[PDB]
């Protein structure tokens, strides 16, 4: 068997919030739509493939000319994991060796510029994953942790809570938009955070997540230049 | 000199972002009043304190009923400290000993229930802060801090950046709303946060921050029930 790059695009018919939200439209085409061109645009993939079990997000799917893998009930349910779903589909096609990359149709601003830029860190002697990110808005070190009930902690240094946010290190949060990592090690750990993981940095506009009807209204302002 | 509880509310002409932002008013009230009628209500202060550099500003304390303390426009400039205007405060006013609160008038959906809420969690024997808090969004052990260029690490472990957030310390941030201090601490630190910091929580809502004119206006349609 020879390496296969895999894209994995987990979209099930009830999603845990906004209703149909996989098949909305914006500025046209389907959230799914956005991210299948992204992933065909980018042209890294050998393979693209949508899991879904509906029958209106497969003919989407097929609609835009990629593979459909049909996930059964128990793996598309709301305690379903994303993992079981991408190993689901890589047992499907029949592959377990070279990357699979996860890319959820709630992030509809992630291009393909990004996928090809954010492959570009992935080390193939190395393995671990790249993970798309944003810099944290609040930073994480100016937080307390509970310890206790009523009890807490500061993450780090109480001194870190007043130090100007430039002199503390620079932070950033997986924005769920990507996450590309070597198929063996995905299936062997069974999780998308594999060490030593790098991160391809996105703009807070870019790494937009559609939960709301009104993140969609706001994915649709920013298309507009 | 017996002990005195003092609220003081740093309020400077040349505010860094919007403009003339302490005297706009929403409901009908400035942000100062807000602030101002928090801290009255709230029946925690002996003494009040406005401590600015602008006549309007100044005014607008005066007729609230409140002390005002002037401060020079070596204290009142981008690069002043808010520490050194609450240390002048206290210096003008004479006290040393006793509670020094500091009240942003950015927090304006903080009330003076807040205020005695936060208060009643100050302990006068050990004289750590009380800080008013609020849930982080994004949960700060699934960040990754910059070591080197282009090299990142976990805040805490790799797993905390799958981990269900229910299953992970809660997690909170000074919201900017309240700082409680035991004023000798204060003065003797030369900084709000003063171990052993306790938390008084806020809800997100109550937690808004008045930066931009989009703040002003949300802030003002929760006030709407
Ligand atoms: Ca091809
Ligand atoms: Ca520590
Ligand atoms: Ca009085
Ligand atoms: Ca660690």
């Amino acid at each position: 068997m020879e390496k296969q790059n895999i894209a994995v695009i987990l979209a099930r018919q009830n999603s845990k919030g906004l209703p149909l939200k996989n098949l909305r439209k914006m500025n046209g085409i389907s959230l799914l739509g956005h991210t299948i061109n992204a992933a065909i645009s980018s042209k890294c993939f050998d393979r693209i493939i949508v899991s879904t079990d509906g029958g209106l997000i497969a003919e989407e799917a097929k609609n835009f000319g990629v593979e459909v893998v049909l996930r059964p009930a128990e793996l598309a349910s709301d305690t379903a994991s994303s993992i079981s779903g991408v190993i689901h589909a890589l047992e499907t096609i029949g592959s377990n060796s070279g990357t699979v990359t996860l890319l959820q149709p709630t992030s509809p601003l992630r291009t393909g510029a990004h996928i090809r830029e954010a492959f570009s860190l992935f080390d193939e002697k190395i393995k671990g994953s790249v993970v798309s990110a944003c810099p944290m808005e609040h930073h994480p070190l100016k937080t307390l942790l509970q310890i206790n009930n009523g009890e807490y902690a500061p993450m780090r240094h109480l001194s870190d809570l007043e130090q100007p946010r430039q002199q503390l290190p620079q932070a950033f949060r997986p924005n769920g938009a990507i996450y590309i990592n070597d198929t063996a090690s995905l299936i062997a750990n069974n999780c998308f955070f594999i060490a030593p993981t790098k991160l391809y940095i996105m703009s807070h506009q870019d790494s937009i997540d559609i939960d709301t009807e009104l993140d969609l209204q706001q994915a649709e302002n920013i298309l507009n230049h």
